[PDB]
């Protein structure tokens, strides 16, 4: 009903501290880990999609490719 929230968040470090979705659906510290093979992890609580900075799940915006 509520159509979730992909909520997405470009992190400098692959471990990420998240917590979850409203104050009584999570927030009791975990770490997830971002796998470079992908460059993204999710949270089912408020889908919060953690992105790894610079990784191939963060090549959107505009390319580069260098020469």
């Amino acid at each position: 009903m509520t159509i979730q929230a992909p909520e997405t968040k470009i992190v400098d470090k692959s471990r990420v501290a998240c917590d979850g979705g409203e104050g009584a659906l999570g927030h009791p510290r975990v770490w997830l880990q971002i796998p470079e093979d992908t460059g993204w992890v999710e949270c089912p609580y408020c889908d919060c999609k953690y992105v790894l900075k610079g990784s191939k799940a963060d090549a959107l915006e505009h390319h580069h490719h260098h020469h």
